[PDB]
């Protein structure tokens, strides 16, 4: 006996994650041939340990998901779309590498909506 945070998932895997979010929903579209992106997986990682229960943290492939990502017209690696918990309170999309702390920062001004 033995005991055992930021899950990859695909493009069907996110339709319902964003329609049946308890919380403030963070997507990460990366490519595994992307530096920043590299970089701020372990910042995600830390995010979603530290504000555990207060946000869910998914990665998706771009590579993996070539239709969503048109869809979406994802132009800059990484992309991050912040998704807040109720509708109304609106969503952050932005491009490029952010620090754990701005990323919680963010969550928190838009718990207080």
């Amino acid at each position: 006996h033995m005991v055992i945070k930021v899950e990859k998932i695909s493009g069907e895997q996110l339709e319902v994650a964003i329609a049946s979010r308890d919380t403030t929903l963070i997507v990460d579209f990366f490519a595994t041939w992307c530096g920043p992106c590299l970089l701020l997986a372990r910042e995600l990682e830390q995010v979603a340990e530290e504000m555990d229960g207060r946000v869910k943290v998914v990665k998706i492939d771009v590579d993996e998901n070539p239709d969503l990502s048109n869809m979406l017209r994802i132009q800059g690696l990484p992309t991050i779309v912040i998704i807040p918990k109720d509708a109304g309170k609106p969503a952050l999309r932005t491009e490029g590498f952010l620090p754990a702390a701005q990323i919680m920062e963010i969550v928190g001004q838009i718990e207080a909506g």
